[PDB]
C-alpha cells in the first residue's frame, strides 16, 4: 500500500544503471530487481515485461521539455520558432549537466538494439519519433503562418532534415564529446540547424 | 590452398552480417558465425581473433565503394571538391536504398550493436572511424573553401560536424521509417539541404 509509488522510481533507476553497464539485450529483470533489492514479481507490478521498462526511460525524457514543445506546437503562441529554439537549447543543457538524460540517451543511441526477439523495441522507437515528428511539422507550420518562415518550406521534410540533425549531433556528441564542445556553444549549434529551416532553399518546395 | 582462405574469409563476413543482422552484435558469437557460414573453426579464428575485429571488417567493407569520389574531394588540386562531395553523397544514399548489403550493414552499425565497457573495442573502432571521416570532410569542406564554393569565413570543422550529423541522423531515420522519407526519389533534395546549410548558415562561419 503506497508500498511503491517508491519502488517504481528505484526499479527504473536499476533498469538505467544495468542497461547502462550491461546493455539492454544481455539485461534480464532478474539483474534489474537484484540491483533494485526487489523480487522479480515487485517488477511485474510494475512492468510486464523488459520493453515496458525500456519505454519508461524513453519517455522519461519529454516530461522536462513538455511545456516548450506543447508552447511551440500551438497558434495562440506569438512565437513558435522562439520556443523551438529555447526547447532545443534545454535540450543540449540538459544532455551536458544532467548525468541522467545523458546515460538515458547513451543507452537509447548506443546500448539498445533492435532485434525481431523483441520488436517492441523497434515499434516503440518508430512511434516515438512518428509523434516527435507531428510535433515539429506543427513548430514548423505555425513559424510559417507567422511570417518566421519562408512561406514554401516543405514542412514534413524541413521536420525530417531537422530532427535528423539533433539526432546526429547529440550523437555524436555522445560518441566524442570533446569534439563538440556543445555546452560552451550551444547557441551556435542550435542557430546552425535553424538556419538550414530557412536560409535553405533546397527544403522550399 | 590461399584461394580457398579467401574464399572462407569471405564467407565468415557474409554469415557474420546474416548473423548480427537477425540475433545482433551483442548475443552472436564467433561460435555461431562458424555454424551460420558452415565453417572450420579456428578459421574463423585464423581471420578474426575477436568480434570487434569482425564487427569492423563489415563497418571497414562500407567504404569501399566511395574510395574514388572520397580521395578526390580532398585533393588539393581537384577543381570541383563540394561537386566530389556532393556527388559522393549522392552515391552513398543511392547505395543505401538499392544494395541490400550496405542497408544491412549500416542497420547493424546503427541498430544491432551494442556499446559495452565489456568490450570497449566496438565503441573504441568507432569513435575512430568518425575521427577519421571528420578528418576527410574538413579538408574537403577547407577545399572547397580555398576555391570560393562556399563561404569564405566557413568554419570548416564545426561545418564538418553539422554535415556528419545531418547525414548519420538521415540515415537512421530512414532505416528506422523508410517510408517516410524518399530517398530514392528524392535523393537530390537530401544531399541539397545538408549542403544549403553549410553555404548559408551564418552560425557555421568566423
Ligand atoms: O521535441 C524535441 C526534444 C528533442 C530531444 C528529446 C530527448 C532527447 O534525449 C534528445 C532530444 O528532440 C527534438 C529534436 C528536434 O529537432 C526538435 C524537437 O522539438 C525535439
Ligand atoms: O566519406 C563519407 C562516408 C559517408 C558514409 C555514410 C553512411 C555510411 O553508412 C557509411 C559511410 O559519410 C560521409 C558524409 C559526408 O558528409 C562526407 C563524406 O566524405 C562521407
Amino acid at each position: 500500500k503506497e508500498e511503491a509509488q517508491e519502488t517504481r522510481a528505484q526499479i527504473i533507476e536499476a533498469a538505467e544503471r544495468a542497461f547502462y553497464k550491461r546493455g539492454v539485450a544481455r539485461t534480464t529483470l532478474a539483474d534489474i530487481a537484484e540491483l533494485a533489492g526487489v523480487t522479480r514479481g515487485a517488477i511485474y507490478w510494475h512492468f510486464n515485461n523488459k520493453a515496458e521498462l525500456v519505454q519508461a526511460l524513453l519517455d522519461s525524457l519529454h516530461e522536462t521539455h513538455d511545456h516548450l514543445a506543447r508552447a511551440s506546437e500551438s497558434e495562440d503562441e506569438v512565437d513558435p520558432l522562439g520556443c523551438m529554439r529555447k526547447l532545443l537549447l534545454q535540450v543540449f543543457n540538459e544532455l551536458v549537466l544532467d548525468a541522467r538524460t545523458r546515460r538515458i540517451n547513451e543507452i537509447l543511441h548506443h546500448k539498445c538494439e533492435f532485434t525481431d526477439d523483441m520488436c517492441e523495441i523497434r515499434q516503440q522507437r518508430q512511434s516515438a519519433v512518428l509523434d516527435c515528428h507531428k510535433g515539429i511539422t506543427l513548430a514548423l507550420a505555425n513559424a510559417v503562418r507567422r511570417g518566421q518562415l519562408p512561406g514554401e518550406l516543405d514542412a514534413e521534410r524541413a521536420a525530417v532534415a531537422m530532427f535528423a540533425y539533433v539526432d546526429g549531433l547529440i550523437r555524436r556528441w555522445l560518441l566524442l564529446p570533446d569534439s563538440v564542445d556543445l555546452l560552451g556553444d550551444v547557441e551556435k549549434w542550435v542557430d546552425t540547424g535553424l538556419d538550414m529551416l530557412r536560409l535553405s532553399p533546397a527544403l522550399r518546395k
